[PDB]
């Protein structure tokens, strides 16, 4: 009865992008970087392998150092958007995230930069998992453009966020975008209430 | 197509109850403690603080303390059973477990428990929500006899796992126990199959 909808984290509140750029060029300031505008496909260090060897290895670790994900900046609008959706009438949210394969940091500075911009009361609404496609919700608010897993045909629709690195993707025309958070989400989950 | 299994964690693959009193018994060896044969009730701090005032809070403090989670011993049979039933065909397991409030140590340590037990290509079955009615399954084997959140009418029949604090519990008929891992946990996946 009450809609269900759950919230990326990476991409889509929390901005993983820039916060990794400028990391990187903090880092390796000798390397070769690609500018956001010049981003594409979801993988960040499938796109720094190509630029050359060794910089896949070295991308992967700015992300798994420690502070990396506690450190990352909300995207505009983003907390106030969530906010105001769980304050909503029948509406239940969720933030489903995916872990990284290093583990030591990653989990925990999820669920402490969760409690930092949304208080302690919700962080049980966090959903940590590889597969999204086991988690059931009317809606998937995820700026990854493929997103399968174990369950063929997932409960939710998702809902591509726009980010630098899909921003020119032309989907299937089904598919629907939320362009960004000053985007009318409002009216994407009435689109789904009965 | 595949059915999909959802194993708990604490109580199931890990000895939470057995953990927790040992270490409790060796910090606290002054208070009063509850053997498992006497457990009764989910909550293990909600018993403890029936027995005195404090008691609660200091239960909670063994949790809470780092190495709680990653020292639990695997339950007999544990870990052999749900290697075998990820190795079957047509079946995928999932790993669904809940934090603790306290978040510094627990999704760590649970990540670590996994890798230690199943290796690195199991953390990809690991769920840590808490609310496991919004994660779709066929199954949820869980040693906790009232399991509720958001979704009204999860996908999934849970089957009661047997622990020191259900083992005396009348169920509603429909309701069914995996009574240890040595039990024919395979009948009762396969009764679950087309
Ligand atoms: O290039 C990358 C690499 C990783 N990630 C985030 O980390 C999760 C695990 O790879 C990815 O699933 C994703 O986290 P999520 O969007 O689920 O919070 C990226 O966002 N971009
Ligand atoms: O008395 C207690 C207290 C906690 N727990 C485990 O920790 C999760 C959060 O409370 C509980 O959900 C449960 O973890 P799970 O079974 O999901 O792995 C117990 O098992 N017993
Ligand atoms: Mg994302
Ligand atoms: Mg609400
Ligand atoms: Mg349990
Ligand atoms: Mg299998």
């Amino acid at each position: 009865r009450a809609l269900r909808v759950l919230v990326n984290m990476d991409g889509v509140l929390a901005d993983f992008e820039g916060g990794f750029l400028r990391k990187f060029r903090a880092r390796f300031p000798d390397q070769p970087f690609i500018a956001l505008e010049d981003r594409r496909g979801f993988w960040v260090s499938e796109q720094y392998g190509r630029l050359r060897p060794g910089l896949s290895e070295k991308a992967i670790s700015i992300w798994e150092s420690k502070n990396f994900f506690f450190e990352l900046e909300p995207l505009p609008g983003a907390v106030e958007a969530v906010k105001e959706m769980a304050s909503l009438q029948n509406t239940d949210v969720f933030i489903c995230t995916s872990p990284i394969k290093m583990f030591k940091y990653c989990p925990y500075e999820k669920y402490a930069w969760v409690e930092k911009y949304f208080g302690p009361d919700f962080l049980e609404q966090i959903v940590l998992t590889r597969d999204k496609t086991v988690v059931s919700a009317d809606l998937l608010i995820d700026d990854r453009p493929d997103i399968t897993g174990a369950e063929p045909t997932p409960s939710w629709e998702h809902v591509l966020f726009t980010a630098c690195h899909n921003q020119h993707l032309q989907l299937q025309p089904p598919r629907r975008r939320l362009h960004s958070w000053a985007d009318d989400w409002k009216a994407i989950l009435d689109s789904k209430r009965p």
